[PDB]
């Protein structure tokens, strides 16, 4: 059960040898789309790649790979895309996939700008009249509204296909405060987010699988995803010691390499799971307080 364990591992200081044998047991498979020399440019990280029996495909014949990954919990029941921050070159891609995999959410846990260099291209229009258009993929993009908060914004985008004239709605939520290789400032603050991106309903399995990303797609990105589909599971179940979290993200990681990249975001990973499990199991007074001590007024 998650939290004896934890506490059995807090009071031995052994979180840096149980994230190692997370890694040591983590599945191995190749990549070699991602590899090819004429992919070089698409990928932002060398040594961060999509497994190729995962890898999302564009839907065009000329180049379709794009460095994002299909993580499937099948027992879960709900699928996520993990990706890197789109690059200059990569932004049509990106918004291709988007409208492909019918996503009509895009979680953001980075800034484009960290310790002085650029994580993440502007993928996004910052003003509503100045939209986007994507002339490779043939997208428009523009900004409708957005609902700035202290350490995060949601916005709504319109994505229209130029090529049919077909628009759709897509949801932005940025987390602006989570550091690169760092932890969220409390479980407070990073669940009061998840249920924000919750409560729109991009998580819904009536859309496609809700697009999330950080810099390179597995550090942030995998802490964001275990919290959600470990809490999923206890919520399916309605039992919280049914669920083993190391055991899930390993099933995580058989679909996209390195998801959860220090041994602190896997121990805030069960932070975040055992006070959301409050939730899950019938309080409803501690959604109030994640709110309150989030500060996002
Ligand atoms: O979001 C964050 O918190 C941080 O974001 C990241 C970066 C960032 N810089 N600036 N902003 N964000 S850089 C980066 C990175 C790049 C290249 C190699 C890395 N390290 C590797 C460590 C070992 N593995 S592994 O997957 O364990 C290898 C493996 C594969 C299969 C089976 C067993 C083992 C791959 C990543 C890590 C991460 Br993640």
């Amino acid at each position: 059960e998650m939290e004896k364990e934890f506490e059995q591992i807090d009071k031995s200081g052994s979180w840096a040898a149980i994230y190692q044998d997370i890694r040591h047991e983590a599945s191995d498979f190749p990549c070699r789309v991602a590899k090819l020399p004429k992919n070089k440019n698409r990928n932002r990280y060398r040594d961060v790649s999509p497994f190729d029996h995962s890898r999302i495909k564009l839907h065009q014949e000329d180049n379709d790979y794009i460095n994002a990954s299909l993580i499937k919990m099948e027992e879960a029941q709900r699928s996520y895309i993990l990706t890197q921050g789109p690059l200059p070159n990569t932004c049509g891609h990106f918004w291709e996939m988007v409208w492909e995999q019918k996503s009509r959410g895009v979680v953001m846990l980075n800034r484009v700008m960290e310790k002085g260099s650029l994580k993440c291209a502007q993928y996004w229009p910052q003003k509503e009249e100045k939209e986007m258009i994507f002339e490779d993929t043939n997208l428009k993009l523009t900004l409708i509204s957005e609902d700035i908060k202290s350490y995060y914004t949601v916005r709504q985008l319109e994505l229209e296909n130029l090529t049919t004239q077909e628009t759709r709605e897509i949801l932005h939520f940025h987390y602006t405060t989570w550091p690169d290789f760092g932890v969220p400032e409390s479980p407070a603050s990073f669940l009061n987010f998840l249920f924000k991106v919750r409560e729109s309903g991009s998580l819904s399995p009536e859309h496609g699988p809700v697009v999330v990303h950080c810099s390179a797609g597995i550090g942030r990105s995998g802490t964001f995803c275990l919290a959600d589909t470990c809490l999923l599971l206890m919520d399916k179940r309605k039992d919280p010691s049914s669920v083993d979290i190391k055991k899930v993200l390993l099933d995580m990681r058989k679909f996209r390499m390195g998801l959860i990249q220090t041994a602190d975001q896997l121990r805030f990973s069960y932070l975040a799971v055992i006070e959301g499990a409050k939730f899950i199991m019938g309080d409803s007074s501690v959604q109030d307080q994640w709110k309150e001590l989030s500060h996002e007024d």
